[PDB]
């Protein structure tokens, strides 16, 4: 069996992402316990801290791979893999954010009791004047706040909303994605058809679960300036979402839908539109620039799933 043992050494000893990426189905799978508890879990131990990313690119998964294996040494390993990049969510380290996904995630006996050190270190590493960790480690909290619904928002949703723009609007939405898990189900529903930016544009099927609307009402104001080129589908989302005066936006982002096709924001739209009718007139008056673009492979998915939609 030196094959996985060979292949086991050159992950940290490593065409060569090509060759990672595909010794780490080995990691995790073949369920050799005695290398990967043994060795590679020791050597995420001692590597992370410092692990190159040519190999983090196969800890993002094998990390999750190893924090599922239940383990003594694997519970040793969540701990302190999470209270280690919790503290170092730190202007450079871009991976911690996935280690905490991965790591407890699935896991939830660990954290849903453990929220409040998430927050703690989180809102301490978020304040850095570079403002890329205050993007991705707010991002982090997802890791905890979903499974604390699985197994607080209530009092830690008080300090989401005032006590922390940036960094209460980007706890904001992981928390109202948790508030109304199905919006998940909803975005892939849908979409089968700077992150503050985008953070507008996930909150409102988020916030129309929340409260149904002065949130909705805020977002959509950021919305208009997320020129005119955000991904306006957060409106076309509120059609399968709690439909929270979504119909007062209608009027203003139509005219951005309706005077983007035929090109000339296209591919997006091209979505946008038929996301209404989960609204079919004006969906019919917009169909004549969709055909009027020509016979791209996403006109022809789009239209398919309108044909199927209306």
């Amino acid at each position: 069996t030196r094959f996985y043992d060979q292949l086991n050494h050159h992950i940290f000893e490593l065409e060569r992402k090509g060759g990672i990426l595909a010794i780490a189905s080995l990691i995790g799978v073949e369920g050799g316990n005695a290398t990967r508890i043994g060795r590679f879990a020791n050597y995420l131990r001692n590597l992370l801290p410092s692990n190159d990313p040519v190999v983090m690119e196969m800890a993002s998964k094998a990390i999750g791979r190893l924090a599922m294996a239940g383990d003594t040494f694997t519970a040793e390993y969540v701990e302190f893999e999470v209270k280690r990049a919790l503290e170092w969510l730190e202007g450079r380290r871009h991976a911690a954010v996935l280690v905490l996904r991965e790591l407890a995630i699935s896991v939830p006996t660990f954290f849903f009791q453990q929220v409040q050190p998430f927050f703690d270190n989180i809102f301490v590493a978020v304040w850095d004047p570079k403002q890329a960790i205050r993007e991705g480690a707010v991002a982090a909290l997802r890791a905890c706040l979903i499974l604390t619904t699985q197994r607080w928002y209530r009092h830690t949703f008080e300090e989401a909303e005032k006590g922390f723009i940036h960094g209460a609007l980007l706890i904001l939405n992981e928390l109202v994605r948790i508030s109304s898990m199905e919006g998940e189900r909803l975005r892939e529903e849908m979409e089968e058809i700077s992150l503050i930016q985008m953070t507008i544009l996930n909150l409102l099927p988020r916030l129309a679960a929340f409260r149904p609307t002065q949130y909705l009402q805020d977002t959509m104001n950021h919305v208009l300036s997320c020129e005119r080129t955000a991904a306006f589908q957060a409106l076309g989302l509120l059609s399968v979402a709690v439909r929270s005066e979504f119909k007062v936006y209608l009027p203003r982002v139509l005219d951005i839908i309706r005077a983007a096709l035929p090109p000339k924001v296209d591919a997006t739209v091209f979505t946008c539109i038929s996301m209404l009718a989960r609204i079919q007139q004006d969906i019919k008056e917009l169909l004549e620039p969709m055909l009027a673009v020509g016979l791209s492979p996403a006109l022809t998915a789009v239209l398919y799933d309108l044909s199927r939609q209306i």
